[PDB]
């Protein structure tokens, strides 16, 4: 569950509910008021409503008082199980979330939609597909079901604001209703009115994209946002374990204590013997259907410490391709340790062997051509090309696609020619939002490669996708609508 996130209530709605509805230990999230791409973790604590700022500038959500996390669900779960300070040093304890009724954030809230929700169920729908739209009876809802085939409209009566179908349940919630509905189906005749799916309405023809791009660039906050915040809700589904991650021998293996790698996809390393623990690195296996020469490899910036496992990692998976999108310092703070060699320079990382044969400059990125072999085995040389891109913002995102599309398209080529490479590394300073946001706009470029204009792309699909892989991968609504204006920007230019 997610329901302690509200997106629309104020900061002083939030203090009312919470005095009104909650007791000390209740608390909810909610996106900032006074600054949009802001968060603030609303707690109620002796008697009184503390309100916690949480940064997200593109890299991970930053916490006042707290700690650095991947999504704000793995933030709430952490605080959940454990500690949270106010600026006096006393702790904040979370202990019951204030749920939210609000459907707005909903797969299967459409609100204004005449009974067109027909011709978008027999378009896109399948056996099962539904939907909850605004009623004419002003202030009811209609639940709108595909089956086989055909549509079947329930009547949801709002008295009280509380839901019911005509008898039965009163539910506090659309969402509650849902729910209930979903595991005990409303059956007519027989036929069983099954809630297998939220009909699909994000899978887009790429050549429509321009289109898409108009209707979510429109006031709702922008369609983008409330898009976003929908991928943003089923982030609850995503609460893999990273028990590996947080052994005793792996915690200074991690850039940020809390941003760890699933445990399912995460790269083992091999042939480590002196050391109890040599298997671990902060890195996942990113494949785009969910082949190793189709496949990445997420992971975070190097650590003085994890220089040598990076490079056990690079050898073992067979990769020939690094994208790194951070500078090796940014706004005076160490993003990622200087991991290769000067220019013409030989180093020994480890068992690990490299060479710079040549940099190469070019507008938004540096090219460094990199011998990488085992010491003691000549015949296992490899090249492996380090495509640095220089000029991403220290906030935000580039406030135009092509330098990026530019420098992804060209690490493409030199990915697809060379014979049985292994997945591409791609890393900034955590390893989810440049990361994720590179690798995202990657997937659905080649997509495209592939398939031409007439395919199906679906972005949010593409990313929930990325992100059962590697946590948080994409972190903020600016990240978002860049990778739909890097694949607008690919389609033009095509
Ligand atoms: C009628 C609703 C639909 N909607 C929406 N529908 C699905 C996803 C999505 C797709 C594929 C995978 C995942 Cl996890 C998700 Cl949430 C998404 N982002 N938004 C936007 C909302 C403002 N209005």
């Amino acid at each position: 569950s997610r329901r302690w996130f509200h997106p629309n209530i104020t900061g002083v709605e939030a203090e009312n509910l919470l005095l009104t509805r909650g007791v000390d230990g209740s608390f909810l999230a909610r996106p900032s008021k006074s600054n949009p791409g802001d968060f603030t973790l609303s707690v109620r604590r002796n008697g009184a409503v503390t309100h916690i700022k949480i940064q997200n500038t593109g890299d991970y959500y930053d916490l006042y008082g707290g700690e650095k996390f991947a999504t704000l669900a793995e933030l709430v779960q952490y605080y959940m199980e454990h500690q949270l300070k106010e600026k006096n040093g006393d702790v904040i304890e979370l202990k019951y979330p204030l749920n939210c009724a609000d459907p707005t954030s909903e797969r299967w809230f459409h609100g204004h939609l005449s009974g067109e929700a027909e011709k978008l169920l027999t378009e896109k729908g399948k056996h099962g597909s539904f939907l909850v739209r605004e009623s004419s009876h002003p202030g009811d809802f209609v639940l709108s079901v595909r089956t086989g085939s055909k549509v079947t409209h329930v009547m949801i009566r709002c008295q009280e604001l509380k839901y019911d179908v005509g008898g039965g349940e009163r539910f506090d919630s659309l969402t509650d209703l849902v729910e209930h509905y979903k595991k005990n189906p409303m059956v007519e005749l027989g036929t069983v009115l099954q809630l297998k799916q939220p009909l699909n309405t994000t899978r887009i023809n790429a050549a429509e994209i321009e289109s898409r791009v108009r209707e979510l660039s429109k006031l709702a906050k922008q369609g983008f946002w409330e898009e976003f915040e929908t991928l943003q809700q089923q982030e609850c589904k995503l609460l893999y374990s990273r028990k590996e991650g947080q052994r005793q021998e792996n915690k200074n293996k991690n850039r940020y204590k809390n941003i760890l790698p699933f445990d399912h996809t995460r790269v083992v390393l091999h042939d480590g013997p002196n050391e109890p623990v040599s298997d671990y690195i902060n890195a996942n296996i990113i494949m785009p259907e969910f082949k190793p020469k189709k496949s990445y490899i997420a992971t975070q910036g190097c650590l003085q410490n994890t220089v040598n496992d990076f490079w056990r990692m690079v050898f073992q998976e067979n990769s020939r391709v690094i994208v790194m999108t951070t500078k090796e310092v940014e706004r005076g703070k160490s993003k990622c340790v200087k991991y290769w060699p000067d220019e013409y320079a030989l180093k020994e990382y480890g068992v690990m062997r490299v060479r710079n044969v040549k940099e190469s400059a070019a507008h938004d990125y540096t090219l460094r051509e990199l011998k990488l072999s085992k010491v003691g085995q000549g015949n296992t040389e490899r090249t492996v090309w380090q495509y640095h891109f220089r000029t991403w913002p220290d906030h935000g995102v580039p406030s135009d696609p092509g330098g990026v599309l530019d420098f992804l398209e060209e690490v493409h080529h030199k990915q697809e020619s060379i014979m049985d490479a292994g997945p591409v590394v791609v890393h900034c300073s955590a390893g989810i939002g440049r990361t994720g946001t590179f690798i995202v706009i990657d997937i659905l470029i080649d997509i495209i490669r592939e398939k031409g204009v007439d395919c199906d792309i679906d972005v949010p699909k593409t990313i929930q996708m990325v992100r059962s892989q590697r946590s948080g991968m994409v972190q903020t609504e600016a990240q978002y609508r860049f990778i739909y204006m890097a694949v607008q920007h690919y389609i033009e230019t095509l």
